[PDB]
């Protein structure tokens, strides 16, 4: 009936090497108990050599409660259990399963004598960096009880101890704004050591730190021009004393089988150059070079806030086929993000080439829209039996692979090639399916676009010469994203970088974070507004007041000093603006040439940010600020009206976006003028045969706007359209991801002629929140989901839908179906320690307050 399913620290999935000495604690519940609320909890904290302490709190809080013990030291592990007591004095949990928590290296001094090292091999000039192998042998000549490896790279790393891979993180440490914040990783390497002689080997690649990043050719050596390694191995002996094995000038270095490995262009691997045993003792290191120190400020080093990038899944080969010209092509059945794993035998010195693409065009793999990203891997065989390979420091976005040079010796099939799905390994929380198979597939496609683009940072796309942390895209998508996966730690980290970048950009937000573009970009609405909107949404989703406070300064400085204003406080009308980017009527070559005025759009979003900032101020008990922004919002609402709304309530541009924004942002001077505008919006949509008419500014809000005004049936009609432009067009064209453009592929199969065309962008997938909140009915009634609204709006000829969301408290869900107006049936699951408001469908539909449990509703003759 009731248990604790998960005990977690901050927003970490697991807590090894964390940055917090007083980490907050949360527990999720499992069980079908009715109307249950917590009155108290106990946290057991065990430190080696000490009796456990038990700390009791009279509290209903089960999310982000205080660390109850003395602060943890660097490298100090505690073991924790929790139990929770019910308010009725009748249902209490057993003790949770035990979990551990341990801070990392919290100060520069905690790194002991570890320094960043580089090879004595000269770095390449005006060229990609060949990966460097670094190695060290050491002795553990005392009995030991535990060991840790603390490691990062100026680049990306893969570490081995005695030829065993250290951990399961890939593309490590990921992409931070490295000049401000540089993540390092912590691993428990106790079981990889042996008594006596040991070896550590680490391969370092260029990654984002020094690789070629950016479009229009990009730039390399952005953060530095030399591959570097920082490493500290700490072994705790039986007597509690420690051995320290630092990175320093005693290490040796060499090139190895990786010839090149680049984010965009791919990896060239020559297996003939493998040096077997290099990560083990007794190795012949003849010909290896020395190493030297690189100056580096350890003040930037940080623990991750969120989960690492991992090889999350395999995806099997679906088909092998011949192209129009007889080339061999793999089809994985899904446009995925990661790389291949091969198992193959063939002639020594024969090279296999793998060219990865999202789509086919004109009977061949389509590389054209990748621009200056080759997405091509080369593997040269050794003929020394069956070889297994995956690339190390690249990734690709693809469904198809053209394969040249595959050896006759090995059949090309599901036993010799598979796809590896790679992304930030967040906990899955949100699920949706319904009776309409196309809309169910749309949700799957949104899920896959999220997976492809939550890759250390929230990327615009994963395939071409871009993959940057575009601010506007995540602003539009995060309401959707934060339901599908637990994004809290991931976005916490990103938003720290956003703030650092902003503080060196005159309080404006760079277009992409991390910022590769310098200080020349002028402030923009929607994109710049991410520094308000993403925090606001994060708080709605996870309820973390500490994180809202850390994000406050970015939001406030943006409104106060970042936005460039005209004389009455609206946007300066000489500024560049993205605004309603990729309006389906914009020309393919000029995606910003929208049907809605860029300043009408911008000013709407200025009002929205001001409103969000007022509300955040109120949440944080900043009264002066809250009143100030409330005042500014009212004055600027008048200026918005003067600029963009005629006296009779007509918008300057009567377009889907031009109407949807002032409707959602409540910018009309009267409820009557707003209601009239809502009916005109529905009429414009109907006259457009229900085809979508919004770009990035309008799309994420369009369904919510229509539902806000009781026009869900109109949106259902849009959602069911299968002709371009629409969501399901992309589905019926065999899309398995959401596309950048409504028409990234044209109906005869040709790719959009625009130079900027991707088949894997989450922005259009912002419709997912409407599936979750309106078809599925689920939304937070209090930030963090301790109070839930359950307001299913059936329509669109759906017969049933099932939606699930793993709240911070436990599972919430709806399952509804129709039969027998109609008879409506709903099963609603409400987790322990929460309450919900169930709003049953139809005119005068009953509203019902409920507590935890499984609730069944049967509504006969719904009109
Ligand atoms: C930031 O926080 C603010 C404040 O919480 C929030 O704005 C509110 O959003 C809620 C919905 O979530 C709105 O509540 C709805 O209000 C409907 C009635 O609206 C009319 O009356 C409102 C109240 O007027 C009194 O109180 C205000 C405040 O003290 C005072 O100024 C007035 O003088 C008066 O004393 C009034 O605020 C509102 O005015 C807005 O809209 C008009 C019309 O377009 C616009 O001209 C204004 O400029 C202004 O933006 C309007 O006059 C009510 O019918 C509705 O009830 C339905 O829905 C609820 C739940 O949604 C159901 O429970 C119910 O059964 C009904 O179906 C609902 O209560 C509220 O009006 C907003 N308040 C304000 C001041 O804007 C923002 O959304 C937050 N921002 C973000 C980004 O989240
Ligand atoms: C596969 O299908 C392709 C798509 O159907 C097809 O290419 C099409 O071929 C037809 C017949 O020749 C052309 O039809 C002619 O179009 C012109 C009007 O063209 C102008 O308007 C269209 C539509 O614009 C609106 O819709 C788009 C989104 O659909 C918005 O981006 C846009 O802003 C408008 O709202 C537009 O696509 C055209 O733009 C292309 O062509 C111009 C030059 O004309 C370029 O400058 C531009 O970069 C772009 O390539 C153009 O602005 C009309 O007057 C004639 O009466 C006739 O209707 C289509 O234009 C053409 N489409 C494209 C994209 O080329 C391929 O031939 C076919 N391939 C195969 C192998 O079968
Ligand atoms: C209520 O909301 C408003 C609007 O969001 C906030 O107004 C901003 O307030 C800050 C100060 O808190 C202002 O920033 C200061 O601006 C001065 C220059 O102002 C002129 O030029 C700008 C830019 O072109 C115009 O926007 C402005 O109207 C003026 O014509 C600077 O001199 C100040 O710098 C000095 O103080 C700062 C500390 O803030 C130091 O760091 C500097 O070293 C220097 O000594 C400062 O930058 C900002 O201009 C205001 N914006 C607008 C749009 O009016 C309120 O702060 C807010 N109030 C509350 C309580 O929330
Ligand atoms: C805070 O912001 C300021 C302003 O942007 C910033 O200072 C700037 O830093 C950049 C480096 O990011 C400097 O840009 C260099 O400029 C020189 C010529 O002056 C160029 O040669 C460089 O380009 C070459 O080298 C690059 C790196 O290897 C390659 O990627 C590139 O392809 C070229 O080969 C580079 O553009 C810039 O000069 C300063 N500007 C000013 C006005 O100081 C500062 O770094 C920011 N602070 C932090 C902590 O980030
Ligand atoms: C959207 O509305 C704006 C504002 O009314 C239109 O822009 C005006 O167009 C007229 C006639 O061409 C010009 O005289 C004004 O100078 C324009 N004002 C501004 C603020 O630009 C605009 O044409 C409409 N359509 C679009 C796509 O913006
Ligand atoms: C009145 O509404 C019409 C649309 O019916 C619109 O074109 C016009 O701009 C409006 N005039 C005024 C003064 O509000
Ligand atoms: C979609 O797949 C079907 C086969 O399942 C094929 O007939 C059709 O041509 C495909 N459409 C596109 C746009 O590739
Ligand atoms: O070219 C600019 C665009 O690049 C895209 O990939 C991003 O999705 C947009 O945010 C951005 O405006
Ligand atoms: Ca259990
Ligand atoms: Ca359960
Ligand atoms: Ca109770
Ligand atoms: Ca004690
Ligand atoms: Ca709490
Ligand atoms: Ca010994
Ligand atoms: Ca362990
Ligand atoms: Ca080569
Ligand atoms: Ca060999
Ligand atoms: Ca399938
Ligand atoms: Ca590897
Ligand atoms: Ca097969
Ligand atoms: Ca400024
Ligand atoms: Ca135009
Ligand atoms: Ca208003
Ligand atoms: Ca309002
Ligand atoms: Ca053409
Ligand atoms: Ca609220
Ligand atoms: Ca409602
Ligand atoms: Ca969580």
């Amino acid at each position: 009936a009731l248990s604790i399913s998960q005990v977690a620290f901050e927003h970490h999935r697991t807590a090894l090497g964390i940055g917090e000495t007083q980490p907050r604690v949360s527990w999720r519940f499992d069980g079908n108990v009715s109307d249950w609320e917590q009155r108290a909890y106990e946290i057991e904290v065990k430190r080696a050599g000490h009796d456990a302490d038990v700390f009791r709190s009279e509290s209903s809080d089960s999310v982000l409660v205080p660390w109850p013990s003395s602060p943890l030291q660097s490298g100090e592990e505690a073991t924790v259990r929790v139990r929770s007591f019910g308010s009725d004095g009748q249902h209490d949990t057993p003790w949770s399963d035990a979990v551990t928590v341990e801070p990392g290296l919290l100060t520069p001094d905690d790194w002991h004598d570890a320094v960043v090292i580089a090879s004595d091999r000269p770095t390449e000039v005006d060229a990609t960096h060949r990966p460097i192998q670094f190695r060290k042998e050491f002795s553990v000549d005392d009995s030991y009880v535990s060991a840790r490896l603390y490691i990062t790279a100026l680049g990306l790393y893969e570490a081995r101890i005695n030829d065993q891979r250290v951990g399961d993180h890939v593309m490590a440490p990921g992409w931070q704004s490295y000049q401000y914040r540089h993540e390092y990783n912590t691993y428990d390497v106790t079981d990889l050591l042996k008594q006596g002689p040991n070896a550590i080997g680490v391969t370092v690649g260029e990654g984002w730190y020094s690789g070629r990043i950016g479009y229009d050719g990009g730039k390399r050596n952005i953060y530095g021009d030399t591959l570097g390694l920082l490493s500290l191995l700490v072994v705790t002996k039986s007597d509690g004393s420690k051995l320290y094995i630092p990175s320093d000038s005693s290490w040796k270095s060499s090139t190895g089988p990786i010839i090149s490995s680049e984010i965009y262009d791919g990896e060239e691997y020559d297996s003939r150059l493998e040096q077997k045993g290099w990560s083990q003792v007794g190795f012949n290191s003849t010909g290896w070079l020395g190493t030297h120190e690189l100056s580096f400020p350890k003040e930037r080093l940080a623990s991750p806030d969120g989960p690492p990038v991992r090889r999350v899944a395999e995806h099997k080969l679906a088909n092998v086929f011949s192209s129009a010209s007889g080339k061999t092509v793999l089809d994985f059945g899904q446009n995925l993000v990661g790389w291949l794993r091969i198992r193959v035998k063939g002639p020594k010195g024969q090279t296999i080439r793998f060219v990865h693409t999202e789509v086919m065009e004109n009977g061949e793999v389509a590389t054209r829209p990748l621009r200056q990203a080759k997405a091509t891997d080369h593997f040269t065989l050794s003929g020394e039996g069956v070889q297994e390979w995956e690339p190390s420091f690249t990734y690709h976005g693809f469904r198809y692979v053209q394969v040249d040079g595959w050896p006759a010796d090995t059949p090309l099939d599901e036993n010799s090639v598979t796809a590896i799905v790679v992304h930030s390994d967040m906990e899955r929380t949100g699920y949706f399916e319904c009776s309409n198979p196309l809309i169910s597939k749309l949700h799957e496609n949104i899920l896959w676009s999220m997976r492809g683009n939550f890759f250390s940072i929230p990327t615009d796309c994963p395939q071409r010469d871009e993959r940057l942390g575009w601010t506007g895209d995540i602003h539009a998508f995060s309401r959707t994203a934060n339901f599908i996966y637990d994004t809290a730690g991931f976005l916490r980290a990103w938003l720290k970088d956003a703030r650092s970048e902003q503080l060196n950009h005159s309080y404006s937000l760079p277009y992409v974070i991390p910022n590769i573009h310098g200080n020349g970009e002028t402030p923009t609405s929607i994109w710049g507004d991410a520094i308000v909107g993403v925090p606001w949404q994060l708080y709605e989703s996870f309820g973390d007041k500490v994180m809202l406070e850390e994000q406050y300064g970015g939001a406030k400085d943006w409104v106060d000093k970042g936005i460039v204003r005209n004389d009455v406080g609206l946007w300066d009308r000489s500024t560049f603006q993205w605004a309603d980017w990729l309006d389906p009527k914009a020309p393919a070559d000029d995606p910003g040439d929208a049907t809605t005025n860029k300043y009408l759009v911008s000013d709407a979003y200025l009002l929205h940010s001001t409103d969000m900032l007022a509300n955040i101020s109120t949440s944080l008990s900043k009264g002066e600020e809250a009143s100030n922004y409330t005042e500014w919002h009212a004055k600027l609402t008048k200026e918005f009206q003067k600029a963009w709304i005629t006296s009779n309530g007509t918008m300057a541009n009567e377009t889907q976006t031009g109407l949807a924004l002032p409707l959602y942002f409540d910018l009309f001077p009267s409820a009557e003028q707003a209601q009239s505008a809502a009916k005109r919006l529905v009429n414009i949509i109907k006259q457009n045969d229900y085809k979508v008419g919004t770009g990035f500014a309008g799309t994420h809000l369009l369904g919510h706007t229509l539902s806000k005004y009781g026009e869900s049936d109109a949106f259902y009609s849009m959602l069911r359209q299968t002709e371009v432009p629409s969501w399901l067009y992309q589905v019926v064209m065999n899309g398995t991801t959401t596309w950048e453009r409504w028409d990234s592929m044209l109906p005869n199969g040709s790719i959009n002629p625009g130079q900027m065309t991707s088949f894997n962008h989450y922005a259009v997938g912002s419709v997912g929140s409407w599936l979750h909140e309106v078809i599925g009915g689920l939304s937070p009634a209090e930030p963090g989901w301790r109070r839930i609204n359950i307001e299913v709006v059936p329509g669109g000829d759906l017969q049933q839908a099932s939606t699930k969301f793993l709240t911070p408290y436990g599972m919430a869900s709806t399952k509804w179906w129709l039969d027998g107006g109609f008879d409506f049936h709903l099963v609603a699951e409400v987790p322990p320690n929460t309450r919900a408001t169930v709003v049953l469908p139809g005119k005068g539909g009953e509203k019902v307050d409920v507590g935890s449990g499984v609730h069944e509703y049967h509504v006969r003759c719904v009109k």
